[PDB]
DNA sequence: TCACCGGTTC
DNA sequence: GAACCGGTGA
């Protein structure tokens, strides 16, 4: 039932996934990380996400966190949105580093609302949207490698 | 039961 | 500061 991130040499990840629709906004959903090995390889996953959308020309992603929590909280999809801008920046450091800073933001948020000081787990149900891809083909493309 | 993220371990 | 564990409330 549900897909998942594929290594470099076509090997499935422990990473879980989909395409489609949630609140208004097509993309890819990557589920959350725990308890133990449940999706631990969240991480690689994603930089692997991170790095096959700059080889497909996408520069720039908008990144929602999707928590079951949150998304009953925080009824505002543009507060939803980890990061400050309209967008987040994909190019300019390695898929690592550019993991690093986009999961930081996830730490900004708790179950009920945004905190202060970021703190706690940063590797949360969050959906990607790439402006102007309504396509399942590209995604799966992304997640596939 | 389950995905949630707080909080300890790295 | 980030990776990981596992306790938690629904």
């Amino acid at each position: 039932e549900f897909m998942h991130v594929f290594d470099n040499n076509g090997i499935e990840l422990k990473a879980e996934c989909s395409i489609g629709e949630e609140d208004g906004v097509y993309g890819l959903i990557l589920e959350s990380w725990g308890p133990g090995d449940r999706n631990k390889d969240y991480n690689i996953a994603l930089d692997y996400i991170i790095e096959r959308l700059v080889d497909s020309g996408v520069s720039q992603v908008v990144v929602y966190l999707a928590s079951s929590s949150v998304r009953k909280h925080m009824h505002s999809l543009d507060e939803r949105k980890i990061h400050p801008g309209e967008y987040f920046t994909l190019i300019g450091n390695s898929p690592r580093d550019i993991r690093l800073k986009m999961c930081g933001y996830q730490a900004y948020f708790s179950r009920t609302g945004r905190k202060e000081i970021p703190s706690g787990n940063r590797t949360k149900r969050i959906l990607i949207n790439v402006p102007g891809i309504y396509s399942d083909s590209f995604w799966a493309s992304i997640i596939r490698g």
